[PDB]
């Protein structure tokens, strides 16, 4: 509360560490569905159904331009990518399976790096 603060958790490396995690996600062999924004002109249904599209290139641009206020808003965008994928793709599709695999990959890096 006013003039009463919990001890300061050191966030000075968070930008660098999120950038490293994102590089590892970018270079994963199953990242291909997620590298670029879904083309809203060429994929019927996507625009109407997926209210907040997100992809790795958009996260990378946001990360590089100071648009994440903290490491949690970064994780929310990463999870959005996989939540969108699960909304639109059958679990037993190449893209659906990619999204499950990547989510697992991310969440392990996240816990290992920060928790």
């Amino acid at each position: 509360s006013m003039s009463v603060k919990k001890p300061k958790r050191d966030d000075s490396k968070d930008l660098a560490l999120c950038s490293m995690i994102l590089t590892e996600m970018e270079t994963h062999e199953d990242a291909w569905p997620f590298l670029l924004p879904v083309n809203l002109k060429l994929v019927p249904g996507y625009k109407k159904v997926i209210k907040k599209p997100m992809d790795f290139s958009t996260i990378r641009e946001k990360l590089s331009s100071g648009q994440y206020p903290n490491l949690e808003t970064f994780a929310l965008d990463v999870r959005l990518v996989f939540d969108n994928c699960e909304t639109f793709n059958e679990d037993d599709s190449d893209i659906g399976r990619a999204g499950h695999n990547m989510r697992k990959y991310f969440e392990k890096k996240w816990t290992d790096t920060f928790k």
